[PDB]
């Protein structure tokens, strides 16, 4: 279905004052009250920085198919309370301060940094609010198909086949504009990018980047599809590295999209884990310790020590995350 032109006005309207979207500590949520449109202030944030990127022109994507393609990826997330339209528009410009903030740039090609931008947009598409294992658990329809043609990855095989329809239309391929191999590598490294955020491939993935990176001379190519792995990974998980209430925010939400799937299996009769059981009434902070202790911490730190540099501050923002939830504690 066609995006209309009437669409697009309700996002070139919106012209962000007092919102610099390049900034680590910018604040979606902030932006998102700020008015009584934010589906239309989150596709102008998108918008604002792609085209700010430069990157778009130089590859031959208009600046029509580009809002054309943010408008197609919005009307595909649902009304959950996490892995929503903000989350992926957070992802996005999450990535973006990486690349230019933290001058990964410099790792990457053009087309690359593009390329990981654009797939930020995508990359949970037409989620549920459920994981994997829950379409395991349950045996749903919905996850059979995955098991009988080898991978686990249901979630993350859906999300690539929409993006995959999304880009079929010329209205809004932002690949339209590449040919041969540059088109082919876009494709590839998209899919492989949203395939490698299925946190079952979380160990193999980060360990597969840290080789990669320890010696980089050796194989070039591996090393730029593993870079841009780990920065999508990286954006994914980047909540716990934003100023406090911006991350006490984006934990609240996580929390009430877990909690629904737990009461959904409390339904079914099936398990529910801890982290999913509302029963358990919370506390916020609890959760959010343990997660930097065992899978945010150690993950940034390692891939900034091994390589990336420029992103220590994410590094220092979970040290002091994790000291205030020590004191909401009390
Ligand atoms: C804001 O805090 C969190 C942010 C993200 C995640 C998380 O697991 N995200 C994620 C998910 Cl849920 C699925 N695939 C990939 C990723 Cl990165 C998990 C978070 O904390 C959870 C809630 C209680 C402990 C873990
Ligand atoms: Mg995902
Ligand atoms: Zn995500």
């Amino acid at each position: 279905t066609a995006i209309t032109k009437v669409e697009r006005e309700a996002v070139l309207v919106c012209e962000l004052p007092s919102f610099d979207v390049t900034d680590v500590e910018f604040d979606l949520f902030r932006a998102r009250e700020s008015t009584d449109k934010p589906l239309d202030v989150a596709a102008a944030i998108a918008y604002r920085l792609l085209l700010g990127s430069g990157l778009p022109q130089k590859f031959g994507c208009s600046d029509e198919v580009l809002l054309n393609f943010i408008l197609q990826c919005r009307k595909k997330y649902r009304n959950v309370p996490y892995h929503n339209f903000y989350h992926v528009v957070d992802v996005c410009q999450t990535i973006h301060t990486f690349l230019y903030r933290g001058n990964v740039y410099e790792k990457l090609t053009e087309l690359e940094c593009f390329v990981l931008l654009i797939t930020a947009l995508v990359h949970d598409l037409d989620h549920m609010g459920l994981n994997n294992s829950f379409y395991l658990k349950t045996e749903s329809p919905l996850g059979i198909l995955s098991s009988a043609s080898g991978n686990t990855s249901v979630l993350e095989v859906h999300h690539c086949n929409l993006a995959v329809e999304i880009l079929s239309d010329p209205e809004s391929d932002v690949f339209g504009g590449l040919e041969g191999a540059e088109r082919t590598l876009a494709f590839r490294s998209m899919i492989d990018c949203v395939l490698a955020t299925d946190m079952a491939k979380h160990g193999s993935a980060l360990e597969a980047f840290l080789a990669s990176a320890a010696d980089q001379s050796s194989d070039e190519a591996a090393f730029h599809r593993m870079t841009m792995e780990i920065i999508l990974k990286a954006g994914d998980i980047s909540n716990v590295t934003k100023p406090f209430d911006i991350s006490r925010q984006w934990a609240m939400a996580v929390t009430e999209e877990f909690y629904r799937q737990g009461d959904m299996e409390k339904e079914r009769g099936v398990e529910v884990l801890p982290m999913f059981d509302r029963s358990k009434n919370m506390e916020l902070a609890k959760g959010q310790i343990g997660f930097i202790d065992f899978v945010a911490a150690p993950f940034f730190q390692k891939i900034v020590d091994a390589c990336l540099q420029g992103m220590q501050w994410t590094v220092d923002r979970i040290k002091s995350n994790r000291a205030q939830w020590e004191r909401v504690l009390e």
